[PDB]
């Protein structure tokens, strides 16, 4: 009786924890394997390096993050989600022999956000509009967003924006923008905090941000050993809407429910 245990990790926050718990539930129900979820395991580069080193077995990675952060050189991608997925999938298999399974439906993009009041007061609708006020407002951005070419380096290069940026921890940036310590932050578009704190996402008028859909990323060797993982995890391929994920994020991060329970009830009610 081979009862291999898979280590399923997530980036920071309730959403990767929810996803990792969905993977665990699906794997334990439909395979002979068990899984352990590692919440808040780290940021993108750490999940990626841990995956390549074998320290974790699966994590949810996002299509535009594969092409921008993980592929070297980074290919030039369009705004069509399925083509970006194919670029990410083919590229990461060739580069790192990682198998990137089929993406979920929802997009979770970086989103430059300001309080509604600020957008109204300063006449902000687009990211380009921030040039109007870059000497007046303060931004608080995660370090990873600051480090990424599709993040603050891209605000600089694509938009010529020179924001006054405080580097922030992921879990502290929304309280900072809600309290007025900052007026700009790098939201994730499925974060529950956008609605909870009456924040407005500025339109990405120059299309800095690629599409970002999540999907399981694992070593090709793991899929070869356990080919059933493809069918089992692709249960979620093309499922989960933006509104659905944002509500799950609300349940875990705002209402404090366990990610396992929230994941289980969603799968029971909406997928299986
Ligand atoms: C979903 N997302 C917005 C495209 C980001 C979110 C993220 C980046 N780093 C951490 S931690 N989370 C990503 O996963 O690359």
């Amino acid at each position: 009786m081979e009862k291999e245990n898979l280590i399923i990790a997530g980036k920071i926050g309730p959403e990767p924890e929810i996803l990792a718990n969905m993977y665990k539930l699906l794997i334990e129900e439909n395979t002979s394997m068990t899984a352990t979820v590692k919440p808040n395991f780290g940021t993108t580069s750490f999940l990626y390096e841990a995956l390549k080193k074998g320290d974790i077995d699966i994590y949810p990675e996002f299509t535009g993050t594969v092409t921008e952060s993980l592929l070297q050189p980074s290919p030039k991608v369009s705004h069509e989600p399925e083509q970006v997925y194919q670029v990410a999938r083919d590229g990461i298999a060739k580069q790192d022999h990682l198998a990137y399974l089929k993406p979920m439906s929802y997009q979770n993009t970086y989103a430059v956000a300001v309080p509604k009041k600020i957008a109204q007061e300063y006449g902000l609708k687009t990211i380009s509009d921030l040039k109007k006020v870059e000497g007046q407002l303060k931004a608080g951005f995660t370090l990873e967003f600051n480090d990424r070419e599709d993040g603050n380096k891209g605000l600089q290069s694509m938009y010529g924006l020179n924001l006054n940026v405080a580097t922030m921890q992921p879990a502290l940036r929304y309280q900072a923008i809600h309290s007025g310590d900052i007026q700009i932050t790098d939201a994730y578009s499925t974060d529950a905090e956008l609605e909870r704190y009456d924040l407005q996402v500025l339109e990405d008028d120059k299309q800095l941000f690629p599409p970002y859909q999540g999907a399981p990323l694992m070593k090709e060797a793991l899929l070869k050993k356990h080919p059933e993982l493809e069918r089992v995890l692709n249960t979620l391929a093309g499922k989960i809407t933006e509104s659905q994920m944002s509500q799950l994020n609300y349940q875990v991060g705002v209402e404090g429910k366990s990610a396992k329970q929230v994941a289980k009830e969603f799968l029971q009610e909406q997928v299986c």
